[PDB]
């Protein structure tokens, strides 16, 4: 197949509205990757989110096409593929790469709180790496405005990843998008800490979420952890949106500051 000028040479990966192709320019060799979506409301909001993002640690935008009813979202390649498949089941990884990868992913989120958006989907599987390991926030789709003329918007809709996700969208009808993209960037962090997810969802049925506010450290994954990055999680996975804390002070956080090399 191909768009334009353009080879679809592999699939990257798919969700659940299209696929992510490579896409690979006949003359100048340039790769870029191509989400394909089929049949339009949803991807005009996104086109406009996308439109606005500038960071380095923010996936960027090139352009779209749209082909019959086949639209393609032109986007920033990362060679190095996902933070998923850099994290060993059971094990992790090395704690100097997770606290790099958890600075870098502070940035983004910093900057698309900053601009007003919330990600409300964030998971190893949206993290992509650069050539040189760089952190870039991927997947848009999920994405809304929660500031605009400097006047916040509550969100109310469901959605995210169960095992990522705050336990305010499952309990309130209405909640602040920020608090919920420092929980699931805590549950990232106990991810590439651990190499394995503390529980299916935080709900008031789940016997695991239950061990974790009843500070059973004891158990797995949090054994796991060291008591620096685990003393930051204490202040990340906090139930209560208002008490939990914010990204100003996780950048004044003992481990968050610690020198790690190796
Ligand atoms: C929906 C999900 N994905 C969300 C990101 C999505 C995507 C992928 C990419 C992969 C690469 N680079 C590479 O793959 C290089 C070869 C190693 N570069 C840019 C990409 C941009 C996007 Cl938007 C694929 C679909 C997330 O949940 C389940 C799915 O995986």
């Amino acid at each position: 197949p191909f768009v334009e000028d353009w080879d679809l040479v592999q699939t990257l990966g798919e969700g659940a509205y299209g696929e992510v192709q490579l896409a690979v320019n006949r003359v100048t060799e340039e790769a870029v990757a191509v989400k394909i979506v089929d049949m339009p409301e949803n991807i005009k909001k996104e086109i406009c989110i996308l439109k606005m993002l500038n960071h380095e640690n923010v996936i960027k935008f090139y352009g779209h096409r749209r082909e019959g009813n086949i639209q393609y979202l032109f986007m920033e390649l990362a060679s190095g593929g996902s933070l998923f498949d850099r994290i060993e089941p059971d094990i992790g990884m090395p704690e100097p790469d997770a606290q790099r990868f958890f600075h870098q992913l502070m940035a983004g989120v910093v900057y698309l709180h900053g601009i007003g958006i919330t990600h409300r989907d964030i998971k190893p599987h949206n993290l992509l790496l650069d050539e040189r390991d760089n952190l870039k926030i991927a997947d848009y789709s999920l994405a809304t405005v929660f500031r605009y003329n400097n006047r916040e918007r509550l969100l109310n809709k469901m959605c995210g990843t169960l095992p990522y996700v705050a336990p305010e969208l499952l309990k309130r009808r209405e909640f602040h998008a920020e608090p919920v993209d420092v929980w699931s960037c805590g549950i990232v962090l106990t991810a590439m800490l651990a190499g394995e997810l503390p529980w299916d969802q935080p709900s008031d049925s789940c016997q695991e979420y239950s061990d974790w506010k009843e500070k059973k450290t004891y158990l797995n994954p949090w054994k796991k952890i060291d008591s620096a990055p685990l003393a930051l999680l204490h202040k990340i996975l906090v139930e209560n949106p208002s008490a939990r804390i914010t990204i100003p002070d996780i950048k004044k956080d003992r481990w968050y500051n610690k020198p790690l090399k190796k």
